[PDB]
């Protein structure tokens, strides 16, 4: 079993890669910083179980992995963009097109690049990492919440055509997952150290804590194992019960 | 009260434009065919209570309506694109982009173009016509279902920020709505006439029939009326109960 | 067209009755207080357009209305119970059975009592008034949120069998609808006068205000008019955008 | 780690009990047939790693497990009732009550009976097995679909208060899961053997097959493991993609 995890330094990247690899997948990793050989080889050295790739674009990346490693069994599309908290009327149309490019077009392109090989052998798994923002409580996140919805609905829709070929498709919609040094989307500073951030979390999530990288990695790996292919199409709300609101004053 | 309905000859266009008009709104209309003065004039003669514009892109359409009728109270973004049933590996990436542009970037642009003047007047209603295909039963409809889902979520997201400025936002997600001569998406031929289509509609929908332009128009007109602003954010599933098994 | 509205003094009762009647329905009204003729006739006097009934139980009530007025076209099941904000382990099983009796069994019994006459003439509308609590943000409302869900799912399920008979079925799930002198569920004191209650509302709803009885009545009446039978099965979230949560600290 | 699985011979019972056991939980089992020492003993011989109880009602079942194995870490409320396809006007009101009691009051009672000891230990997992029939495509299933929806919402509601005490709550809503000899709800005869059933499953579900007890059991065991507590509140749609059109 060979896996691709994208943007491996951010968001759900490391949880996914590290846990897939503990389980025994062979894990090829994409990141933007891997443009640079200095960065690539420092990651390889830091994590000798993982296989970093330099390729950046979807068709590029799939083919390199296929040639180097024989075929792609598991695709984890771990998509990122910075959130821009503007009122609607202060965006340009181009800003949404960029957001949609990074969050919705991307996972479609990776799924387009890899499907035919997966269909041909009647096996594969496909996992999009999206966001609990999809139909959520926030305001002034309109470009971000909607693009994430497009992505979650894509996974569900793909699940229905790819069933005949024995290929499960899933979407994982997180909130409040600790991201360590990564700014996407809950870095340990400030979320783990600033007393207000710590309090906001305790207020508004049912479990009263951040979720861990391990919990997200454990999920990606459960879905990829083939123990429960029958859940195909599921959007998973990986949000620790967020939001909760307290009883009336 | 001034309204804009886009792509007026297709999908929920006529339903929406005609009902708004009966209700006393001044309804400006957009459509691709109004590029051609020829077609525009034919429309205006047939529909003296509607006012068809030639303008095609969102900002010029909004500016032109604003300048000739003096402020948009109501936007109905009636969005359409040719659905092509294909398996995921047979599409060009560029085909998804085109489909997202017509079904998803376009309602954003129209909202983006009208939002600041509605906030200033603290008054307005915004309606996206999307689709019941979002998270639906279909296969090989992946581009369409997902683009339409993006558009529905956009309506919900905007309702949340625009509430504060007294501006309700809605999506209407149809299936099986009669589109007359238009092929977007259930044209009278064949859906009303071919025995085998009539029976498919009768089997997989609860009311056992197609929805009408009057039903669609009546919903748009109620939403826009100011009578039930407190539904803001809602996705209405206009599908007569589809599917049934 | 003849309508029944239940518990007419509470919740969505008056909005429903008054607006149905403005539209030209003949409106028969049920309330618990109508047990007492003193209360009945004061309501009749106060509102001469409306027809109060004394009957309390579903079979009882339907038959009286049918005999007095010829047939029932529109059923508005406007169901109430006091919410009890306990932790789960502090309920008795009986407390949930009571809640389920008042919120879920009741609307089923009224729909059971009236269906056959509606099926026979191939016309009718059925409206349950439930609650946005159904899958909501609250805690320690567990008996209340779930019973309301049972009721909303009932409406949807009934819509699918009653389509062949041209009978639309809907569920209206409110939050924060001003209820005047009624304690179910947002009385004007304190919600309209106490500065904290007013503030909580501004914090957490998108429109930053209570919803009105008129807005709810306008909806029941729109659905009953037959202008848009094609929405059958809809659960309407009549909650003014609740909940919203502010940007990160 | 101690678990309880109810109605163990039906629906998701064996899936759940057997997988939990393989994972090192001590699994107590309940079932109507364990009224009769006869049947209980036959079960215990066949399944030496499972421990069947005779107790029938929620509080005695919980007390008896607590006293013989010393604290319930895991509740799996595997709920069942005979579905009778009838139109709304043909049911007795009392038939809805019975259906609500078995599918909805029962998981409440079991949760109600175990919650305080889990809060004290700040440790526990609670899983309801419900149904994909909630807001589904079926007609004349009104009592069943609604009772199951009540049960699913109960899981979500409890997750919200029990979070604070470190106790995750879940529902699993199945369709088309092989139930072996059990008639709740897809027995091997006929669903595995009759040509016409095999083809219906093949047509209306995306994976074109029935789910297995191993798949169900693997989900329960993952949820209960402590590995992904942050999903708490989730309704898992275990339906292989049903329906498709
Ligand atoms: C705008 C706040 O961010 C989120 O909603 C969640 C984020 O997208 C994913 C995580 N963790
Ligand atoms: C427990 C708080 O009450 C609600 O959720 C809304 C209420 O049930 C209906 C209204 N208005
Ligand atoms: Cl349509
Ligand atoms: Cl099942």
């Amino acid at each position: 079993s060979t896996a691709i995890v994208t943007n491996v330094k951010h968001f759900g990247g490391m949880g996914s890669a590290l846990r897939l690899s503990e389980a025994g997948h062979t894990v090829a990793c994409h990141d933007e910083s891997f443009k640079h050989q200095d960065e690539l080889e420092a990651f390889a050295e830091t994590y000798p179980q993982l296989i970093p790739m330099s390729e950046q674009e979807p068709v590029e990346l799939i083919e390199a992995v296929t040639s180097a490693l024989g075929h792609v069994d598991i695709l984890v599309s771990n998509d990122i963009a910075p959130v821009e908290w503007r009122p609607i009327d202060k965006y340009a149309v181009e800003d949404y097109r960029d957001m949609v490019e990074a969050l919705q077009i991307k996972p479609f392109a990776l799924a387009n690049a890899v499907a035919s090989q997966m269909k041909r052998r009647k096996s594969g798994h496909i996992i999009f990492i999206t966001s609990a923002a999809s139909f959520g409580p926030w305001k002034e996140l309109s470009t971000y919440a909607s693009a994430r919805a497009g992505a979650s609905a894509l996974a569900n829709a793909l699940s229905k055509e790819l069933g005949e070929h024995n290929i499960p498709v899933f979407a994982i919609a997180p909130n409040g997952v600790d991201s360590g040094d990564s700014p996407y989307y809950y870095p340990s500073e400030p979320w783990k150290t600033s007393p207000e951030h710590v309090a906001w979390v305790r207020k508004y999530t049912a479990l009263q804590r951040l979720g861990t990288q391990k919990e997200l990695g454990e999920l990606v790996t459960f879905l990829a194992s083939g123990s429960c292919d029958y859940l195909t199409g599921q959007v998973f709300w990986l949000a620790g019960g967020f939001p909760v609101v307290e009883r009336w004053p």
